[PDB]
């Protein structure tokens, strides 16, 4: 989430600058105006809460002074009308009233404070609704457009991206007998699949290779929970992700037979989400940064946005394994942006060793999520399909995620007015199911699929040289 | 589920024999009496449906004959009372009535058939409620008791099961820095964990070894869906598993923005469940049997039955990877029981090569699930803990699961009166999280944990010889 002082004119920030970034992202700029209005109404609520505290203390002071002098207390006990306001409840007005009457006034103030606090919580939630759906500040190099096909700038190109081959990944996944779509459609519903035999070893070869490649570079391999609590998932995901991406999990909340309540959880769509929440509410040391993680988890995506899109193969599925790069970086200097170029090259040198052709793409601001400031995608060339397909997404989220999860840059050299949060970045190293599709199409021959040089070590004896065809192409 | 002809006295079966097996399992025998009563009431409903069809055809016959002779049809159109019963609606009674009247009678019969069919469905569902919660026929060698600690017979003992070591798995998981419990408790809720660094490679070594061990023995490695549809999950799991084991998943059911409906799914607790449903509604060839699968999936368990049980380590968790043996066997001869002893020895020779001490246990009938006819558990010796802990469960479910999922033994040599279903078996090869606990406690030294001879091949360079301590023991 963004800093609130940017929305306030009393501080150094300006609301019009945030309105521009919303127009660049091609999203509603009226959320900025709703933010300022709610914050101004919240501010007035705080002034009312302070006045109620001052009047509560003044009521206690007048009683305390009258207890020392020991007034007859009073048996009236009826609340006077001519004193129940901010202007009327004064020191002189409270002096005329008896102890039993002032106690009745304080009780009404106590009820007013609880009502004011309920208003204060409501206004903060109303403010947060607008603040949640405002995207991060964009990098100057990000192309400002809503169209992807036209305005996505190609940065780097590696390998031959014109040579086309025999079969598509759809036919190749069946020919080697490592796919059961019709059976998976009955078991898990549409798009569900069973990966069998040879492709299980290929996936395990990719996982074993990706972890060793990152592990030697200083990354810490990390296996994460596959589901998260609602309170924590809302901090790492936006409202749209709850609508068209995240699965909802229902649990008991307690491991007791007497319990009848239910806790609502959510399946993760990325290793990014749980690793982001790993250092939640923490003060990270500058000396420890940059902390690098090699996330390993199964990802669950509802994929509601696309219907009739890659419905045959394992390219677009509800369930897939993915090795993730996650780096906690220093906010100062250009550390995060230097890491941003470091993480994409780590993904580049990964697919270069596997012999996969690709091009690097700078994604338009309109297709960027609220967290990311700049995204780079590695779109690999698919010879059988004849088109470029997305394999990697590299994003710098800066201090957006860190502010929400309260992950601070715990420096000890300066005393600051505002707390500085760390910079957080996420990039995928290898998406198993989609990487397999890239390997099958690029290494296809007359006999089968040739095992890449780097993956030969992790393949079992008998499948180290090549993965041969055993079934004919699924004909229509 | 069990065969219905066993409950019927008209067939060769006897209900009293099923009452005995329910008492042996220490479960309600009154479900057998409720089954017979519902089946008898269902039988009478079928006789009523046949009579309604005969009267419907008799109404159509009388009209058809009167259409040929061309009667004045009739303008009465009022339904007579003296004919609206099974005894009163006869050929002579329908002859007196006019065409317009008989058409009104047939419409009431059509409404009666729909009401009778609704009763027929209700009675079948009422019959199934009792049939679902009746366990499989027990093997003669299964000990009949409700107590596990007293009556569980120990079959085989391997290795030294008396030698105790320094630290428990709880301390060992933290000392090598591969566990984050407090962080996982915030992310996923209680019992949630992050496995990091060295233990990620250990898990990957176990997965890579278990798949190659089974793959060379004729098993087909299979990656399964992690969630299943309600209709299919109910066929592989009992009502108790929905109460204290299975997580509920909420999805849209359709990948469209216009859709507002929701489909209820369930996370798998075993690879057994999706692999059992793989050959759902199929006719398996005798020549193809035995079909052997090496299941690989993440298992999700709610673990509601146990509170305050192994709450510190990774031994009892909501989420764990597991390699599963699943065999479709021939019902004839002793093929399934020969495979039952083959699958347990496959699990035995697995932990013998890893150098883990254990004993084989025959579990009492009272603790067996509805599917299993006989269960054998491999309880490994834990030196640091000082007790035997469960790692493997080997079960022969026979034709219980196959009847429910309609998986038939498709023979072509004989013409039979009743369809014979295949025998299905399930046994775990390696439960990653619990196997790690067994390795850490058995291979602990002064420096760290020694890498087992078989796992040395799959460990990364630098962690092939030993996994050293980096942190002190979590002291209280
Ligand atoms: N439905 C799907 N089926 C299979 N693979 C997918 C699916 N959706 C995404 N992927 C793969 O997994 C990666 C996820 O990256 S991403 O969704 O674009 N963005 C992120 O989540 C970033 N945190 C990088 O992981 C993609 O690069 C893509 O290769
Ligand atoms: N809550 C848990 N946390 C970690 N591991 C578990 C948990 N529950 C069971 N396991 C492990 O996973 C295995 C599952 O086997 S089982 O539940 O007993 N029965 C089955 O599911 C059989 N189909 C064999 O897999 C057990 O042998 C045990 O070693
Ligand atoms: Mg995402
Ligand atoms: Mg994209
Ligand atoms: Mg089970
Ligand atoms: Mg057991």
């Amino acid at each position: 989430v963004l800093d609130l002082d940017l929305f306030r004119v009393d501080k150094g920030g300006d609301p019009a600058l945030i309105r521009e970034t919303q127009e660049k992202r091609f999203k509603d700029p009226g959320l900025v105006d709703q933010l300022v209005k709610a914050d101004s109404e919240w501010r007035r609520c705080r002034f009312r809460a302070d006045n109620l505290n001052k009047l509560k203390n003044l009521c206690s002071k007048t009683i305390g002074e009258k207890m020392k002098k020991k007034e007859p207390v009073g048996d009236d006990e009826s609340v006077p009308e001519n004193v129940l306001s901010f202007d009327d409840l004064t020191a002189d007005a409270l002096a005329n009233l008896k102890v039993s009457q002032i106690k009745k006034v304080r009780l009404l103030i106590d009820e007013a404070i609880l009502k004011c606090d309920a208003e204060r919580i409501k206004l903060e939630a109303e403010r947060f609704e607008n603040l949640r759906e405002i995207g991060n500040l964009l990098h100057p190099s990000v192309p400002i457009s809503n169209d992807e096909d036209v305005d996505n700038k190609v940065e780097r190109i590696w390998g031959d991206c014109t040579v086309r081959k025999k079969y598509s990944h759809v036919d190749l996944v069946v020919m080697v007998d490592g796919f059961e779509g019709e059976k998976g459609a009955v078991v898990a519903g549409s798009r569900g699949y069973f990966l069998k035999g040879v492709l299980v070893f290929l996936e395990q070869a990719l996982i074993q290779y990706a972890l060793r490649t990152l592990g030697s570079r200083g990354y810490i391999p990390i296996y994460t929970p596959f589901f998260m609590r609602k309170e924590v998932m809302q901090e790492v995901a936006q409202l749209s992700q709850f609508d068209e991406e995240l699965y909802k999990v229902i649990g008991k909340g307690s491991e007791k037979s007497d319990d009848n309540s239910y806790d609502e959880k959510y399946l993760i769509a990325t290793s990014e989400q749980p690793i982001a929440a790993l250092h939640r509410d923490e003060w990270l040391r500058p000396e420890d940064l940059p902390i690098k993680y090699a996330g390993l988890s199964t990802c669950f995506r509802q994929e509601v946005g696309s219907h009739g899109r890659d419905t045959r193969g394992i390219f677009r599925v509800h369930q897939f394994e993915k090795i993730e790069q996650f780096v906690y970086s220093s906010p100062h200097d250009n550390k995060s942006w230097e890491m941003f170029e470091e993480m994409i090259t780590t993904a580049e040198e990964f697919y270069q060793s596997l012999g996969i052709p690709y091009h690097i793409v700078n994604i338009v601001s309109g297709s960027l999520n609220h967290a990311a400031s700049k995204k780079l995608d590695l779109e690999a060339w698919f010879p059988g399909s004849g088109a470029f397909r997305e394999l990697v997404s590299c994003s710098n989220c800066t201090d957006y995620q860190a502010r929400r999860l309260r992950i601070r840059y715990g420096q000890t050299k300066k005393m600051m007015d505002k707390v500085e949060f760390v910079h957080m970045l996420n990039a995928t190293m290898c998406a198993t199911t989609r990487t397999i599709c890239a390997i099958l199409e690029n290494y296809q021959t007359e006999k089968g699929i040739t095992v890449p040089e780097k993956l030969k070590e992790f393949m079992p004896p008998g499948l180290q040289e090549l993965i041969p065809f055993v079934k004919p192409a699924p004909i229509e």
